[PDB]
């Protein structure tokens, strides 16, 4: 029976696995963050119509470790207008995996909050054959998506093409105002795979993508988000009796971004930027991974190394005051400001004691350097390099109850994250006493305890996952004051965090089903005896479902508490806290019909009751567009969408 997705269970301890090709009930804006909105734990900062910044249990930014096909794609805007999830079209992947908390060491450094894994799976052709999947979505406000996934091959290897094109106009809020929010996005990507015998795979991949998006939050819109990307991966299997797998992969991703104030808006003569202005930035990322999995019937061991160089450059437009001329950014040389390296080694080990007891541990050690290539701002850290060695690891114990189909789990984790591009270069001020941020921001050290349970019964599925943690040298942003616009200062503080997520799924009759989910996050700034900023409020979802093995309808109610813990004028590189937030409820409806084996119809109405509201985390709306300099960007009002999936 064909459904429409509205939440995801925790399928295993701390681990959520979904297929991002299923329709989702608050229809996602064709980016990475909106596909995480359905998973309890995740909030999204809103910037406009798309390209939100994702947040997991209140943690922001590089604390989330988002990988696409094992590789890592970093954007270039100093103010994270193109966060790593903005280059992702989840409709083109096949699997989405979320691992909550510092509880894997297999996928790179600094995963304090969690790991997110969008991946393509290799084809499985036997005889000579072909396969086409395609989808079309029309919705309110000029929403149109077009998605294609096609492949061909036999048992010796395959060609696969995936690609999408998606766009929408400005949406409107619960009060009929239109919000600066149009966007456009395309992606094209090729993969060639060689399977010379059943144990061997060599796959080669490349693609490009591009997009634009109007940003209600910011003083500039994204007129270009160019992506060029390349990858190679080698996998052998059954190398020996113990050696079960050897994986090597190299990835190259390149981001090339243009933000300006004149292509998607007109400059605004009251603001700090009253003339046409364009900012061009790029980000070149090269990395790879080598890994061996060993298996001997009571133990599994995975050992590997991984590396990563990333480079960052900028160049602006000019504008002559006495001529009204305007020279563009591409008429000038790129100016490097930062290069980052990381090398790491890792080991993860599982013990299958009995069949109701499981022990997992992992360790990883990291060498992480950054060089500051800025010559001026003169620059007291010009051409300075700095590094650190960061041990990280975790232990998880899982035990199944002999009685019921219940699983309990507890785990302890410790993660050290080196500061990222935004934490060292983007803040105009560093800590009191510092020459700048690059010199003094210390790495972040998180120590967290994760616990929860699973119940998979006949009519009743349920899961919970809680966390408690301290964070030493949490990298906090303080906007505090303005002097020519708002300027930030990065600092290090100690903090306490705690929260959890739970959910439940009950089968009423054979056709009727209802589910629920709750998500909480709490955070204290222990160094200053106040709350942590940018924490989302407690939130709850209720769904009702009718399936008749041919077609289904669904109802959804999202209920969100107010947030009364705020730390005004503090936050991250993207947003600051200003006001306690109002709660709200939003109701939604969906159906689905299987027309034939190949053609599946879906449709929904989002926010049926046209609620006027704003999430706590959304950006502070511009004021060049009519906002009171602090009101946050409003969520869309009533919206309809319809989608056809065909798989011939
Ligand atoms: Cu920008």
């Amino acid at each position: 029976a064909p459904s429409v997705v509205t939440g995801v269970a925790q399928s295993s301890p701390l681990t959520i696995v979904t297929n991002p090709k299923e329709p989702r009930q608050p229809v996602p804006a064709s980016d990475g963050a909106d596909y995480l909105k359905t998973i309890p734990g995740f909030a999204v900062i809103r910037n406009g119509g798309s390209n939100g910044d994702p947040v997991l249990r209140g943690m922001f930014g590089s604390r989330l470790n988002i990988l696409t096909n094992g590789g890592m794609m970093l954007g270039a805007c100093p103010n994270r207008m193109d966060a790593p999830t903005s280059y992702i079209s989840p409709e083109t992947y096949d699997k989405l995996t979320v691992i909550k908390g510092p509880q894997t060491v297999l996928w790179g450094p600094g995963a304090s909050a969690g790991t997110i894994l969008f991946e393509r799976e290799p084809e499985r052709f036997g005889e000579l054959g072909s396969r086409v999947n395609a989808s079309l979505l029309a919705g309110s406000n000029g929403r149109f998506d077009k998605v294609l996934d096609a492949a061909a091959g036999n048992r010796l290897g395959y060609l696969r093409f995936t690609g999408n094109h998606a766009q929408s106009d400005d949406y409107e809020d619960g009060a009929g105002n239109t919000v600066p929010s149009r966007w456009k996005k395309w992606n094209g990507d090729v993969a060639v795979g060689w399977t010379p015998d059943e144990d061997t795979l060599i796959e080669l991949t490349a693609g490009k993508g591009d997009g634009e998006a109007r940003y209600a939050g910011r003083g500039m819109d994204g007129s270009q988000f160019k992506r060029e990307s390349l990858g190679l991966r080698f996998v052998k299997s059954n190398v020996s009796d113990v050696l079960e797998k050897v994986e090597a992969q190299v990835y190259y991703n390149y981001a090339d971004a243009i933000m300006d104030n004149f292509r998607l808006r007109t400059p605004d003569p009251s603001s700090m930027m009253p003339m046409p202005m364009a900012s061009q930035v790029d980000r070149r990322t090269l990395g790879g991974r080598l890994a061996a999995t060993w298996r001997w019937d009571d133990f599994k061991l995975v050992t590997g190394v991984d590396a990563m160089r990333n480079e960052h450059r900028a160049r602006g437009s000019k504008y002559d005051m006495m001529t009204d001329y305007y020279t563009d950014a591409d008429q000038f040389p790129w100016s490097k400001d930062a290069v980052f390296h990381n090398y790491g080694a890792f080991g993860e080990l599982t013990w299958f004691a009995a069949e109701r007891d499981r022990l997992i541990g992992g360790l990883r050690l990291d060498r992480a350097s950054v060089k500051d290539y800025r010559q001026t701002l003169a620059n007291p850290t010009a051409n300075d390099t700095r590094a650190d060695t960061l041990p990280s690891g975790f232990v998880r114990y899982e035990h199944d109850l002999a009685d019921s189909p219940t699983t309990l789990y507890a785990g302890l984790g410790h993660a050290e994250r080196f500061p990222d591009y935004w934490e060292l270069f983007s803040p105009k001020r560093g800590p009191n006493g510092s020459v700048n941020a690059f010199d003094k921001i210390k790495p972040e050290k998180t120590t967290q305890l994760d616990f929860g349970l699973q119940y998979n019964g006949d009519k009743l599925q349920a899961w919970a996952s809680g966390y408690v943690g301290v964070v030493q040298d949490f990298i906090l942003f303080s906007y505090r004051e303005g002097m020519m616009g708002s300027s930030t200062q990065a600092t290090n503080v100690d903090a306490r965090i705690m929260g959890g997520e739970l959910g439940a799924s009950y089968q009423l009759t054979g056709n009727w089903k209802t589910d629920a989910s709750l998500a909480y996050a709490w955070g204290k700034n222990s160094s200053d005896d106040r709350a942590l900023p940018q924490i989302p409020p407690l939130e709850a979802r209720f769904g009702l479902t009718y399936e008749e093995g041919d077609w289904s309808a669904g109802s959804l109610w999202r209920v969100v508490a107010p947030q009364n813990r705020i730390a005004r004028d503090q936050g991250n590189v993207v947003g600051k806290d200003f006001d306690k937030s109002a709660g709200f409820g939003v109701f939604s409806l969906n159906g689905a019909y299987r027309v034939t084996r190949n053609v599946k119809l879906s449709a929904g109405v989002d926010n049926l009751f046209d609620k006027d509201y704003t999430e706590h985390l959304n950006k502070a709306g511009d004021a060049g567009f009519g906002f009171s300099a602090n009101e946050t960007v409003p969520e869309p009002g009533r919206t309809f969408w319809t989608k056809v999936d065909f798989s011939f």
